[PDB]
């Protein structure tokens, strides 16, 4: 769970 900027998502 990474929706968050700056948007840090390996996914």
């Amino acid at each position: 769970g990474f929706a968050s900027l700056p948007i840090l998502k390996n996914g």
